[PDB]
């Protein structure tokens, strides 16, 4: 048992919700929030640019510290970092951004590092600004993630198209 409240389940080990992931994150502390992050760690926008705000831009502040030692992730990849005020931890995760002409295959490989986790807290990887299909994201985490996700999908009416057209 969760504090995880209000979800679809779709499958043994995914559940959905239209819901606004910084809030769910500030209301759940979840221990792992998943971002929406860049190589570079830039929290410009979408979801990134969401979560960093919301904790005053000290997740900014720990990403370019985290760069200036490590360099950029891999598309693909992630790395954990601090959850300041909204989660115990945050993975930010590299999904393929179809606007910068990245190959979308790498989602898959993007949410297997959801399995290095028990539970999170996830947006859609590659969606939004990130350019891919919602669906076929969302078919991707279904088929690749084998731990608890709790998606947050933030707009209403792709909610909906989500849940009506899941296989
Ligand atoms: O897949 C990324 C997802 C896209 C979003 O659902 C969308 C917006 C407009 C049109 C269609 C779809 N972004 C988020 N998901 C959850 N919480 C969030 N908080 C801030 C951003 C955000
Ligand atoms: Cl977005």
């Amino acid at each position: 048992v969760n504090s995880f409240s209000g979800y679809l389940k779709l499958t043994d080990n995914v559940y959905i919700k239209n819901a606004d992931i910084v809030e769910e994150a500030k209301k759940v502390k979840p221990t792992v929030v998943v971002n929406a992050a860049n190589v570079y760690l830039k929290h410009g926008g979408g979801v990134a640019g969401a979560l960093n705000k919301a904790t005053n831009n000290a997740m900014q502040v720990e990403s370019d510290d985290y760069i200036a030692t490590n360099g950029p992730l891999k598309v693909g990849g992630s790395c954990v970092l601090s959850g300041h005020n909204l989660a115990k931890h945050c993975l930010h995760v590299v999904g393929p951004n179809v606007n910068k002409g990245e190959d979308i295959q790498l989602l898959k490989s993007a949410y297997e590092n959801f399995n290095q986790h028990e539970v999170l807290l996830a947006p859609l990887l590659s969606a939004g600004i990130f350019g891919a299909d919602p669906i076929h994201s969302l078919r991707v985490c279904v088929d690749t993630v084998r731990t608890n996700v709790y998606l947050a999908v933030f707009d209403k009416n792709l909610y909906d198209k989500l849940v009506s057209s899941f296989l």
